[PDB]
Formats: structure tokens, C-alpha cells, sequence
């Protein structure tokens, strides 16, 4: 991996649950097959939308966990684990959706003003999921529902291994800023999503309240505003995006901007810690979306992204771990294009978020953005997610490899794989002063013959002679790798004579010893 690593001796596999209930889509009995078979190709568990829509359909507190205690029964007569998704927005509207689970409508009558939902630049209402300025009605709903949740659920602590948050519209913590009624859609640039009168109230009392007055918002933002009421968010988004941006204005605006689902973030996990660490005491996380679209665009640089809320990677990711929030990223089955008009990055953008969030500590999953249909696919997952240590990998999803033997049988092979540490042991290398040993080879676990930026590396021991490392591997996978040299300003100066494998590595922890 980077950074002279491997892969990481978390990584588990898991797999998405159908968006409709299991009812909907087979019985019972058969699901319980499927689980046992999904078990023995890798997956470790199963991700779950329960539906708010679903479950407090009827009024205020009239809840239902009745299907998700069905769900449950099942996983654990197959001797399974799932992954709960308190899926507070909407099943339907969004790529891949094929259901219509609108939240409970009730909500929206808990107030009176345009706090609740979503305005475009061009005025677009958007009801997908509560809008976190109003963090009073979530702190509220999310909170009576997590815990309600939490009291029904108890019986089934034994099989959820981790919980996820909905921190926005597709699960995923950001505004609804591409959808089709708003003409935003894929690939077209994203727009602002803050123009209820209660999002513009909010920005301008949060601008005074860093300013202190009118005047001194003037002298920051080397403007002539006339009033506080023309303290208002980006007028044409378009001209924003090409310029606006660059001012302290536009700073200012952005960091409002992502500061709400920053907030929203620490909101949202507080409660569930709450509602969840004494009943579960496991893992919880929420999601970010894969926004690789118009990435690189000269004329509105990040074009989709910041309008959908992210401008600094790093300031968000620093929000989960003060939240104690795990982070899943996706997209990590695509390829970097950059070309005119979509001007997509998906794999620089996997790449930057790996980064920080290992930088950070925090606990990296991923997820690939569209079905996947042939092996190539699985080959780019796999090179991202144990190259760049990602803790967990999710298949989008059930159907596709459970109705399919041959995609089945590739996933095992390439991702449904089992970490083993193992100690690599290398004799007679010709290093010289400076140098330094690594090792490379064919799977993606072992960079995949990179020398430049995936080579594992090894270690010198003055007691033997020899160069050594302890590497994790997948379990009963055959592998080919070789040890190579660096010199002291990082050129391959030679290769190790005969080409190594190891057919399967073992399941046990033991070594591999060679001579260079
Ligand atoms: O069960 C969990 C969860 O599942 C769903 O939510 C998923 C999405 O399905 C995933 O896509 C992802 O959410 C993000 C993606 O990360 C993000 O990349 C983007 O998707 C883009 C595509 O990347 C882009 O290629 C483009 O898709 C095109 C295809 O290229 C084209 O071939 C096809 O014909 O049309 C599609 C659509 O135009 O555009 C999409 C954007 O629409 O956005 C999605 C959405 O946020 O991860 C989440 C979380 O797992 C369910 O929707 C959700 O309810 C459920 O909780
Ligand atoms: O809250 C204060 C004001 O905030 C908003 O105005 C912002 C814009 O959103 C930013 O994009 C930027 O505006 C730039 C503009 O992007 C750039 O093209 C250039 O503007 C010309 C404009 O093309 C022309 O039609 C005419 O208006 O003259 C402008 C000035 O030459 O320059 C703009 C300013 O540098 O910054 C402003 C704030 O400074 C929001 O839209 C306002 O309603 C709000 O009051
Ligand atoms: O990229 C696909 C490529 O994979 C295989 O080639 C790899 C070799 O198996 C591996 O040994 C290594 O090759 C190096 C030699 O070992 C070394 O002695 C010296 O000659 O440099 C070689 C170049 O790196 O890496 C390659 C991949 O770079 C497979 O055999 C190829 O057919 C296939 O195209
Ligand atoms: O820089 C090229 C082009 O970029 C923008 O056009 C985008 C548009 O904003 C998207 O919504 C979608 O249609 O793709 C277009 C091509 O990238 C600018 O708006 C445009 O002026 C500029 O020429
Ligand atoms: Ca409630």
C-alpha cells in the first residue's frame, strides 16, 4: 500500500441488503440461504435500511420495528450479522432507488415556517430529509426515534455488529444539491441549497455574530453592503462558483455552508452514542457521498461538490472524529476521466479522502457508487481499498452477485478476502549503504507490482543478515511477489533473482522465507 504499508488487518467485507423489505423480494427461508452463502463467499455482514417512513409512519411516537424485528430473527437463525442504517430520508428519487418511502409526513406540520425543508437557487423544495438548520426538530425526532429503536432492538444485540446514521439525502451527509426536478442532475453543476427565508435569516445572524455589525462585515469582506438584509447567500450561482468563491465573502459563505452539516454531524452522533453505547456498545458511522463531477472543471472548479456542502475535506472528516463517528466514502470502483463535460475525478477524490482520514485516525469504509458488472470493476475496489487501508469494503448490491455464481465467485476471490499477518523473510540482498528493501506483487493487496508508490516495506536485521516484515496477506489466495531495492533518492536499482509465490498464502500465521 502507501506509504510502504499493507493492507489493513480489519478489512471486512459486507454486503447491502435489497432496498425493499426482503418480503417484497423473496422469502424468508430462501434470505437465510442467501446469508449463509454470502458468509461463505467473505461477507461478513449485511448493511440494512430500515425506513423512517416505515417505521413511524402513523403519527409522533406510533412506532413500528416490527419488520426490522423480522430482519433480525433472520440473520441470526443463519448465523449472521447486520448493519443497521437508521435511514431518516427517503427511499426513492435518487440513483439505483427503486422504492418510494417518503419520511413520516406528519413531520412537516411541526412548524409553521420554511425551517424543515430545502430551497434552490431557482426556488426547488426538497423533502428527502429534514434540513439540520433546524436542529431543534432533529434533536428532537432523531433522538425519540434512536432511542425507541435502541429499546426494540435490544433482543438482537447479539447480530448488529455496527450501526449507520443518515446524516442527509441517500444516507449520506450533504444538501440535496442534484436531483432532476432541480436540474441538477448528473453531470450538471450543483446548486446552493439555502434559500428558505430560514436558511438566509440563519446566515446573516451568523454573520453578525462573527462581525459583531454591518460595518465591520464591510471591512472583512471589502464590500459596500448598504444593509443587513443584503447579507444574503450567492445570488447566481454560476458566477459564484467561476469567482465568488475566492473572496472572503465566498469563505465565509462555504464555511456557514459545510459548518451546518458539520454541526449536524456532532448532533447526530451525540444522540446516537446516547441512544445506542450502553444496548450496543458498537461502532457507529455515517456516510459521505462520492461528488466526482465537474472535479476539475476550469470554469467552476468543484463545481458539483461545493453545492452539494463539500469545500474542505479535511475540516469535515475532523467533525466525525470528534463525533466518534466511523466514515464510508464510495466510488471507489471508478476511474479518473477529468474530460469536458463531466470532468469527473471519482479515484483522485478516493484518493485525497484516504488520505486525510488515515491521517486523521479515523476509521475508513467504502462503498462502490454503481452496480458493478464485470471483474475489472471489483480489480479497481480492491487496489483502492487495500492499497489506501480501508477497514471495510460494501457491495452495492445483494442482487447482483447473489443471482450471479461468476461475479459471486470474483468477489470472493478479490475482495471477500480474509487478512493473515505473516512474516516475509528475504536472504542475501545486495544493499548497500542508504538503501532499502521492499516487496511487490501481483494482487492488489500487494501493489500490484507498484514500485513507486505501493511497495510494503522491509526491515534489516543485523543479527541474521537477512531483511524482514510482517505483512498481511489474504487468507488461501495464491500469490506472486518479488523483493526489490531503493536507493537513498527512491530509484529501483534491482530485483530479487526468481519470482516468489505462495500457493495459497496459509491460514495461519507462520513465514516465507527466500533468497534474493
Ligand atoms: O442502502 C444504502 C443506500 O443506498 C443508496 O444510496 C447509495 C447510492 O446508491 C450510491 O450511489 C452512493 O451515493 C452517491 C454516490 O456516491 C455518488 O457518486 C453519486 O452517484 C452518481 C454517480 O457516481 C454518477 O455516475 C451518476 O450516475 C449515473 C450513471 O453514471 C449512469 O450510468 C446511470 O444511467 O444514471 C446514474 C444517475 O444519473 O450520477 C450519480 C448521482 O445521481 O450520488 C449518489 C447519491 O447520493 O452511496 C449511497 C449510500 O450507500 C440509496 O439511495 C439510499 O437510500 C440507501 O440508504
Ligand atoms: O452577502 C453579500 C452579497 O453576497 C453575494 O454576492 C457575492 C457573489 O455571490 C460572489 O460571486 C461575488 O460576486 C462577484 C461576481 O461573482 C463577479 O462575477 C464580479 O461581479 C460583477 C457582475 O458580473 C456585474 O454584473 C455587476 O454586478 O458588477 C459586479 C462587480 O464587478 O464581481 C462580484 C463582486 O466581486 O461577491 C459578491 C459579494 O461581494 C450575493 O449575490 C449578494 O446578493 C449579497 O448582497
Ligand atoms: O502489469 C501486468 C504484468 O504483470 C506481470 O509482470 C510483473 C512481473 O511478474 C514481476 O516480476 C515484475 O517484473 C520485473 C522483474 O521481476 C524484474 O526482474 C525486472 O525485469 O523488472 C521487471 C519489471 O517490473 O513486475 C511485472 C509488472 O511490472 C506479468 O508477468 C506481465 O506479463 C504482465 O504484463
Ligand atoms: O468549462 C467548460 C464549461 O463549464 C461549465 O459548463 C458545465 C455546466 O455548468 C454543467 O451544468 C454541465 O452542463 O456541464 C457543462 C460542461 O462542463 C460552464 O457553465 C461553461 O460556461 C463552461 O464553458
Ligand atoms: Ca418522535
Amino acid at each position: 500500500a502507501v506509504n510502504g504499508k499493507g493492507m489493513n488487518p480489519d478489512y471486512k467485507a459486507y454486503l447491502m441488503a435489497p432496498l425493499k423489505k426482503i418480503p417484497e423480494v423473496t422469502n424468508w427461508e430462501t434470505f437465510e440461504n442467501d446469508l449463509r452463502w454470502a458468509k461463505q463467499n467473505g461477507f461478513y455482514a449485511i448493511t440494512v435500511d430500515f425506513w423512517w417512513g416505515d417505521m413511524e409512519k402513523n403519527g409522533d411516537q406510533q412506532f413500528d420495528f416490527s419488520y426490522a424485528q423480522r430482519f433480525a430473527q433472520s440473520v441470526k437463525n443463519a448465523g449472521m450479522k447486520m448493519i443497521p442504517i437508521i435511514s431518516t430520508h427517503q427511499c426513492g428519487g435518487n440513483v439505483g432507488d427503486d422504492c418510494n418511502v417518503p419520511i413520516p409526513s406528519w413531520v412537516w406540520n411541526q412548524k409553521s415556517d420554511d425551517s424543515l425543508y430545502f430551497k434552490s437557487e431557482t426556488g426547488t423544495v426538497n423533502k428527502e430529509t429534514l434540513n439540520p438548520l433546524a436542529s431543534d426538530v432533529i434533536r428532537k425526532e432523531y433522538g425519540e426515534l434512536y432511542t425507541a429503536f435502541a429499546a426494540a432492538m435490544k433482543p438482537y444485540k447479539d447480530v448488529i455488529a455496527k450501526i449507520y446514521l443518515s446524516g442527509g439525502p441517500a444516507g449520506a451527509l450533504r444538501y440535496p444539491s442534484y436531483t432532476t426536478s432541480d436540474g441538477t442532475g448528473y453531470p450538471s453543476r450543483g446548486k446552493f441549497q439555502a434559500y428558505t427565508e430560514f436558511a438566509k435569516s440563519k446566515f446573516r445572524l451568523w454573520v453578525l455574530n462573527k462581525y459583531g455589525s454591518l460595518n465591520e462585515v464591510n471591512k472583512a469582506w471589502g464590500t459596500k453592503l448598504i444593509s443587513e438584509l443584503a447579507i444574503l447567500p450567492p445570488s447566481d450561482g454560476e458566477q459564484f462558483l467561476m469567482n465568488g468563491y475566492l473572496s472572503m465573502y465566498g469563505k465565509d459563505y462555504l464555511e456557514w455552508y459545510q459548518g451546518i452539516l458539520e454541526n449536524h454531524t456532532k448532533l447526530i452522533g451525540e444522540l446516537a452514542h446516547n441512544a445506542f453505547d450502553t444496548t450496543f456498545q458498537v461502532p457507529i458511522g455515517a456516510k459521505i457521498a462520492g461528488v466526482h463531477w465537474q472535479y476539475n472543471n476550469p470554469t467552476i472548479p468543484h463545481g458539483a461538490e461545493k453545492p452539494a456542502g463539500y469545500n474542505d475535506y479535511s475540516h469535515l472528516l475532523d467533525a466525525f472524529k470528534s463525533a466518534k463517528l466511523d466514515v464510508t466514502f464510495t466510488c471507489l470502483e471508478m476511474t479518473d476521466k477529468g474530460s469536458y463535460p463531466e470532468y469527473s475525478m471519482p479515484k483522485t477524490l478516493v484518493q485525497n479522502i484516504a488520505t486525510l482520514a488515515n491521517e486523521k485516525g479515523i476509521v475508513l469504509n467504502g462503498e462502490n457508487a454503481l452496480s458493478i458488472g464485470n471483474e475489472e470493476e471489483y480489480k479497481r475496489v480492491a487496489e483502492m481499498a487495500f492499497n489506501y487501508n480501508f477497514a471495510g469494503f460494501t457491495l452495492l448490491r445483494y442482487q447482483d452477485v447473489m443471482y450471479n455464481n461468476s461475479l459471486m465467485g470474483k468477489f470472493k476471490d478479490l475482495l471477500g478476502v480474509t487478512p493473515v499477518m505473516q512474516t516475509i523473510v528475504v536472504k542475501n540482498v545486495p544493499t548497500t549503504i542508504g538503501d532499502t528493501v521492499y516487496i511487490t506483487g501481483n494482487r492488489a493487496e500487494l501493489g500490484s507490482w507498484d514500485t513507486k508508490q505501493y511497495p510494503i516495506q522491509l526491515y534489516y536485521d543485523s543479527h541474521s543478515n537477512d531483511w524482514r516484515g510482517n505483512v498481511v496477506l489474504p487468507a488461501e489466495r495464491n500469490i506472486e511477489f518479488k523483493a526489490f531495492i531503493k536507493s537513498k533518492d527512491g530509484t529501483v536499482k534491482s530485483w530479487q533473482t526468481i519470482q516468489q509465490s505462495w500457493n495459497p498464502v496459509p491460514l495461519k500465521t507462520t513465514s516465507h522465507t527466500s533468497s534474493w
